């Protein structure tokens, strides 16, 4: 017979990483 | 009709976020 | 018929969030 449809599209992927800590203040 | 096909691949991990901003000022 | 092809990849991840604040600066 024909061939099936084409499956669901795939899962959204994972979250990426948070991002790194900011650097130290200006001097006080 | 055959059936349908399974569901496709996971997609990337999303990209790192920024830096940070600054700490506040020194005392 | 033969099954179905897979799916499509699926869409890449949210960008993370923005890093935390920096430590206070020198005295």
């Amino acid at each position: 017979g024909p061939p099936g449809p084409p499956g669901p599209r795939g899962d959204k992927g994972e979250t990426g990483e948070r991002g790194p800590p900011g650097p130290p203040g200006p001097p006080g």
